[PDB]
């Protein structure tokens, strides 16, 4: 059972998870418990589950379990502070998913995967990485005792699935960009309807990318231990590009380490206020995470002064 300071601070946007990696289990638990019911997957079954996703990430810097865990946690923190919009299959399907995202993540991009003609990039031509994930939750819930939706039905399951497929689809920082600007344009219009399918389907796919970027809402120092982290992948991801005989981007290049802050900067600016501005606009309560993401940019701002 939880401690009590992590009972109360996980109600947090900008809860951090800690370094007990033997906790993560029993805070996801208590998540899903929390948001979908305790009568709802069997807790053998579950923590089954749970151990054989934490045992096919990968020993990466960033994209690795302790990442998995926090995104689920920000989609708690969401949907916990939104009560009454996400029926009890969505909010199942979308902390499953969270958990799973990145299942299999070697730290390098679609981009170096397609440059170095990965096997699966011939699989999977777009959002290379994101249906690989896909296919290896898939993979997990087909082992004997694993399935944590076996007392649904069929049509349940089938849908389940298609949620946690374009939840985690939509995890592909590329679709992000035309998804945002679809969401702003039907804000402002007045035109957002939750009650269409592809509608809720973009705000979702917006709650996921909130959600996989959420090192940025954190309080600064937790903020700033992770771009450590983040930058470790881009810039073995940019040897690794330099080895191929190519260039790699300058957010890759070592070489270009001291134009961190401008770097992000750039991507505060051009990426991370611009989703939370979205997010906030759609579902107020969320704002929590933009205001920390404002906090953050300062901070940035800061660095560069
Ligand atoms: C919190 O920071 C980032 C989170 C991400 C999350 N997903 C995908 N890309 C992400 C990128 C992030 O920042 C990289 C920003 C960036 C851009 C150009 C750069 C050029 C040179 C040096 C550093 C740079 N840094
Ligand atoms: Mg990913
Ligand atoms: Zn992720």
């Amino acid at each position: 059972n939880l401690p009590a300071r992590i009972c109360r601070d996980i109600e947090l946007f900008h809860f951090d998870i800690g370094p007990f990696e033997n906790m993560w289990p029993g805070i996801f638990v208590y998540m899903i418990h929390r948001s979908c019911g305790t009568s709802c997957f069997e807790l053998e079954k579950l923590c089954r589950f749970i151990m054989s996703v934490k045992k096919n990430y990968r020993r990466v810097p960033y994209h690795n379990w302790k990442h998995a865990v926090t995104v689920a946690h920000c989609m708690y923190a969401i949907l916990q502070n939104n009560n009454g919009l996400f029926t009890d299959l969505e909010r199942k399907g979308l902390l499953i998913a969270c958990l799973c995202h990145d299942l299999d993540h070697r730290g390098f991009s679609n981009s170096y995967l397609q440059k170095f003609d990965h096997p699966l990039a011939a699989l999977y031509s777009t959002s290379t990485m994101e249906q690989h994930h896909f296919s290896q939750t898939v993979s997990i819930l087909q082992l004997e005792g694993h399935n944590i939706f076996s007392t649904l039905s069929s049509s349940e399951y089938e849908q389940v699935l298609e949620i946690i497929r374009k939840a985690i689809i939509a995890t592909d920082l590329a679709l992000y960009f035309g998804n945002r600007k679809q969401l702003e344009e039907m804000y402002q219009t007045g035109s957002l309807n939750l009650h269409n399918q592809s509608h809720r389907d973009r705000v979702i796919g917006l709650m996921m990318t909130a959600c996989d970027l959420c090192s940025v809402t954190k309080l600064w120092p937790v903020t700033k231990l992770t771009a450590n982290d983040i930058y470790a992948e881009f810039w073995a991801e940019g040897d690794e590009m330099k080895k191929l005989g190519i260039q790699p981007i300058p957010m890759m290049d070592r070489d270009k380490r001291d134009e961190v802050p401008q770097g992000q900067l750039g991507f505060y600016n051009a990426v991370a206020i611009p989703c939370y501005t979205t997010l906030t606009q759609i579902l107020p309560p969320t704002e929590p995470l933009l205001k920390a993401c404002r906090d953050n940019l300062n901070q940035w701002e800061k660095v560069i002064r």
